[PDB]
């Protein structure tokens, strides 16, 4: 059935970073079929394409599909990028959905 995702994003955490990787992940809702593009911007600006991306796991008993779009990027590049971006573009809506965010600022995941 015709539905529209979420607004939903979340950067690399440390927790990530200890392995030396760090991919932002953004969140999708009950919406159409596969049948849906995805994409990743850093401060308005569209990364270098080739961003990681799921399996259609679509079922019929959800009668939906909705997975988690990871940025190819690496830990010490986390650095370079504060403000992150998912862009959704669907059936259900031809205008691309992109949900931006300061993490910098947000995102505190820091100690003594």
């Amino acid at each position: 059935a015709d539905a529209a995702p979420t607004v939903s994003i979340f950067p690399p955490s440390s927790e990530q970073l200890t392995s030396g990787g760090a991919s932002v992940v953004c969140f999708l809702n009950n919406f159409y079929p596969k049948d849906i593009n995805v994409k990743w911007k850093i401060d308005g600006s569209e990364r270098q394409n080739g961003v990681l991306n799921s399996w259609t796991d679509q079922d019929s008993k959800d009668s939906t599909y909705s997975m988690s779009s990871t940025l190819t990027l690496t830990k010490d590049e986390y650095e370079r990028h504060n403000s992150y971006t998912c862009e959704a573009t669907h059936k259900t809506s031809t205008s691309p959905i992109v949900k931006s965010f300061n993490r910098n600022e947000s995102e505190n995941l820091y100690f003594q």
